[PDB]
C-alpha cells in the first residue's frame, strides 16, 4: 500500500504487475475543482485541500462528448470511444510510476486527441504502464474539456472566454510542477506528448507563455496547430456560439445572459446541438476548437510560428503514410470500409465537395490537376489513393513539415520522422494502410506486450519506438546508441532529412511530399 503526500492532500494508488516488475499506478486524481454549475463554460478553478486519503484506484469520468457511433460492434472505431462515463465532473488526471520508486526520474505527459470534441486518457492504447516499466520514466496523462463545454468562445468574457479545454492542460503541467517530486519524478525534465488535436494542443503550449515554463520539451504526433482544422477562427467562432444559442432558445441581448442561460441546458442539451452550429462540415470538422482568446493565444498562431515567437527547444515530429485514409469511410461516396472503394474520377470530385465544402470551382479543379498526373492510368485505384493523399496531405503531413521548418528555423534541433507500418492487429481494411492514430500503440509499447498476437517484429519495432522516445524526452536526442540502429538526424531547413519507422528498413529520407507541400503551403491558402 502506497500513499503519496500532495499539495492539496494524500492520494492512494495501487500495485500493478507488468513484465516481471512493479508500476504504481494512480488513475484519477483531481487537478481542479469540477466545472459544475456557474463554472460550467469558465477558466478550471483551484482545488481545495482534503484532509482525508483519495483513492486514486479507477480511471475518473471522461469529459462530455459525442461519440462515433458510425461503425457499432466494430473495434476499429470503438477503440476510440470513452470507456468511462461522461460527466461534466471529469478534470482527473493519472500518474504512472516506476517500481522501486524513482529518484528523479522524467516526465512524459500525454494530451489525447479527438479533433478538440472527443477523448479520454482513459483509452487502452493510452495505458501508461509499460512505458514507466521499461524506461522507468514517470506516464502522467490527463481528461479535459472538449467540444463546447471545453471551447464555446465570446472572446473578453470570462463566462466562456474560448480555450477552456487548453487551460485544464495548462492546470495540470501546473499540477506536475507542484507535485510530481512526491513521486519521484523531475519536474524540470516534462516532455509533453499529444497526437492529432493533442499534438495541435502540444503545438499551442509551445507557443502560450503562460505554459512555457511547465515543460522542457515536446513531441508531436500527426499534428500541430497551423493544420486547418485545428484553430477556430473567431468570425466563426462567433457565429457558432451564437448558433448554439439559436437552437437551445438562448439567444439573448445581453451576452453574458445567453451564458447563463445555456448554464442551465442539460449536458446532452448542448452536445446534441453541437453538430448543427455548421451549415456545410467536413468529416474533420472542429465544431469548437481553440481560438485567439487573447489570454492563452495572444495573437493568430501562424504569425507568432512566422516571426520566432515560441518556446526555445527541442521539438520531435512525425506522421503516418496514410493519414487521409481513416476518413474516406465517413462520408465520401463509393468508400466503404467493407470494399476496397475503388472510385471513379466522379466520385473522387464529389469526393473533393466534401472536403474542400466552401471552396471554390477553380480551387477544387486544382486540387484535382495536381493529384491526377498518374504514372500509369490504367490503375483502378488511382481515384481512391489520390482523394486519400489530398486529405492527409493538407490536413496533416504538409501542416508538420511546415511547422517543423519553420520552427527549426529558429535554431532549435527538430527530429522528424514518417511512419509507414500498418498494424498486423489494425482492424481496418488493407487499402486504408498505415492510419491516422495507429502509430499510438507503438509509442506506448503495446507490442512489448508478447500475449497480445503483435508480431514479433512488431515488438522489435516498438521496443525502439519506445527507446527513442524516451531518450528525447530524457536528453534531447532520439536516438537507439546501443544495438546497431539508424541515426536519427536533425531536421534543417535546407536539407530535410527525416526517419522512416517500420519492421523492415528504417532509413534517412529527405523533402518528404515536396513536390505536394508546395501545392498546399505555398498555391492552396491564396484560394
Ligand atoms: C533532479 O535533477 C535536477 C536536474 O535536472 C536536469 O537538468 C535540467 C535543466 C534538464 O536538462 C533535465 O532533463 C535534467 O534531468 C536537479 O536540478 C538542480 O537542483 C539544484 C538544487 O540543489 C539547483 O541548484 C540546480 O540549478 C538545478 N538544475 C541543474 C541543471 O542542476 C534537481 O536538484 C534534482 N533533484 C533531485 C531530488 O534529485
Ligand atoms: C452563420 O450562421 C448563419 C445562420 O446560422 C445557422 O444556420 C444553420 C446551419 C442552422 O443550423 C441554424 O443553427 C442557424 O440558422 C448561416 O446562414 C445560413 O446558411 C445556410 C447555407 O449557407 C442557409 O441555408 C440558411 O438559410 C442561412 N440562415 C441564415 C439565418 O442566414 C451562415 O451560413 C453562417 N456562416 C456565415 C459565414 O455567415
Ligand atoms: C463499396 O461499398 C459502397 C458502399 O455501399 C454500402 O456498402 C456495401 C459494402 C454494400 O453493403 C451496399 O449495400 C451499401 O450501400 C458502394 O457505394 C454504393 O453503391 C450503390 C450502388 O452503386 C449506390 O446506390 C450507393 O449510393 C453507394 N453508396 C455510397 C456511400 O457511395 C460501392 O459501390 C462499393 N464499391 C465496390 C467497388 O465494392
Ligand atoms: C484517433 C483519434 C484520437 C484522432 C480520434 N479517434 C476517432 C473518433 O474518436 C473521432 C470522432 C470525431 C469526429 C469528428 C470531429 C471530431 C471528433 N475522430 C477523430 O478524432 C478524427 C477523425 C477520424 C475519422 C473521421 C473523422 C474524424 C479527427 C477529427 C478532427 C480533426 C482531426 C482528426
Ligand atoms: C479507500 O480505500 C480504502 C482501502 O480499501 C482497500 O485498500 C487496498 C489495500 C485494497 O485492498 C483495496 O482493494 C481495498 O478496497 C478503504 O478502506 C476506504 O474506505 C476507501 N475510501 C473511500 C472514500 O472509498
Ligand atoms: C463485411 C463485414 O462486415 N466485415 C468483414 C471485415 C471488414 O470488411 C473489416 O473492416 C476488415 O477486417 O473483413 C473480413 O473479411 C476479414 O478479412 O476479416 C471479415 C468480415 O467479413
Ligand atoms: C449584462 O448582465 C450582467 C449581469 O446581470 C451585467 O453585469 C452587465 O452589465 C449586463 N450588460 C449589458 C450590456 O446589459
Ligand atoms: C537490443 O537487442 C537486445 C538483444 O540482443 C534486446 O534484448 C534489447 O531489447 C534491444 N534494445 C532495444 C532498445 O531495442
Amino acid at each position: 500500500d502506497i500513499i503519496i503526500a500532495t499539495k492539496n492532500g494524500k492520494v492512494r494508488g495501487m500495485q500493478l504487475t507488468v513484465f516481471g516488475g512493479t508500476v504504481t499506478a494512480f488513475l484519477g486524481i483531481p487537478y481542479a475543482q469540477p466545472p459544475l454549475g456557474r463554472l460550467r463554460f469558465k477558466k478550471p478553478q483551484s482545488l481545495t485541500k482534503w484532509s482525508d486519503i483519495w483513492n486514486a484506484t479507477k480511471y475518473a469520468n471522461s469529459c462530455c462528448q459525442n461519440i462515433d457511433q458510425s461503425f457499432p460492434g466494430f473495434h476499429g472505431s470503438e477503440m476510440w470511444n470513452p470507456n468511462t462515463d461522461l460527466s461534466e465532473d471529469c478534470l482527473y488526471l493519472n500518474v504512472w510510476i516506476p517500481a522501486p520508486k524513482p529518484k528523479n526520474a522524467t516526465v512524459l505527459i500525454w494530451i489525447y486527441g479527438g479533433g478538440f470534441q472527443t477523448g479520454t486518457s482513459s483509452l487502452h492504447v493510452y495505458d501508461g504502464k509499460f512505458l514507466a516499466r521499461v524506461e522507468r520514466v514517470i506516464v502522467v496523462s490527463m481528461n479535459y474539456r472538449v467540444g463546447a463545454l471545453g471551447f464555446l468562445a465570446l472572446p473578453g468574457n470570462p463566462e466562456a472566454p474560448g480555450n477552456m479545454g487548453l487551460f485544464d492542460q495548462q492546470l495540470a503541467l501546473q499540477w506536475v510542477q507542484k507535485n510530481i517530486a512526491a513521486f519521484g519524478g523531475n519536474p524540470k525534465s516534462v516532455t509533453l506528448f499529444g497526437e492529432s488535436a493533442g499534438a495541435a494542443s502540444v503545438s499551442l503550449h509551445l507557443l502560450s507563455p503562460g505554459s512555457h515554463s511547465l515543460f522542457t520539451r515536446a513531441i508531436l504526433q500527426s499534428g500541430s496547430f497551423n493544420a486547418p482544422w485545428a484553430v477556430t477562427s473567431l468570425y466563426e467562432a462567433r457565429n457558432r456560439t451564437l448558433n448554439l444559442a439559436k437552437l437551445t432558445g438562448c439567444s439573448r441581448e445581453n451576452e453574458t445572459e445567453i451564458i447563463k442561460c445555456l448554464r442551465n441546458k442539460d449536458p446532452q442539451e448542448i452536445l446534441l446541438n453541437e453538430a448543427f452550429v455548421v451549415p456545410y462540415g467536413t468529416p474533420l470538422s472542429v465544431n469548437f476548437g481553440p481560438t485567439v482568446d487573447g489570454d492563452f493565444l495572444t495573437d493568430m498562431p501562424d504569425i507568432l510560428l512566422e516571426l520566432g515567437q515560441f518556446k526555445k527547444t527541442q521539438i520531435l515530429v512525425g506522421v503516418n503514410k496514410d493519414e487521409g485514409t481513416a476518413f474516406l469511410v465517413y462520408g465520401a461516396p463509393g468508400f466503404s470500409k467493407d470494399n476496397n472503394s475503388i472510385i471513379t474520377r466522379k466520385e473522387f470530385q464529389e469526393g473533393l465537395k466534401i472536403f474542400f465544402p466552401g471552396v471554390s470551382e477553380f480551387g477544387k479543379e486544382s486540387i484535382l490537376f495536381h493529384y491526377t498526373d498518374w504514372v500509369d492510368d490504367q490503375r483502378p485505384e488511382n481515384y481512391r489513393e489520390a482523394l486519400g493523399d489530398v486529405v492527409g496531405d493538407y490536413n496533416f503531413i504538409c501542416p508538420a513539415l511546415e511547422f517543423t521548418k519553420k520552427f527549426s528555423e529558429w535554431g532549435n534541433n527538430a527530429f522528424f520522422y514518417y511512419f509507414e507500418h500498418r498494424s498486423s492487429k489494425l482492424p481496418w481494411p488493407e487499402w486504408m494502410g498505415v492510419m491516422h492514430g495507429y502509430e499510438i500503440e507503438f509509442v506506448f509499447g503495446l507490442p512489448l506486450e508478447r500475449r497480445d498476437q503483435y508480431t514479433k517484429a512488431e515488438e522489435i519495432l516498438s521496443r525502439s519506438i519506445v527507446k527513442r522516445w524516451a531518450n528525447f524526452a530524457k536528453y534531447g536526442n532520439p536516438q537507439e546508441t546501443q544495438n546497431q540502429s539508424t541515426s536519427w538526424p536533425v531536421f534543417k531547413s535546407t536539407e530535410q532529412k527525416y526517419l522512416t519507422l517500420n519492421t523492415e528498413s528504417t532509413r534517412i529520407m529527405t523533402k518528404l511530399r515536396a513536390q505536394q507541400c508546395r501545392f498546399w503551403t505555398s498555391f492552396f491558402p491564396k484560394v
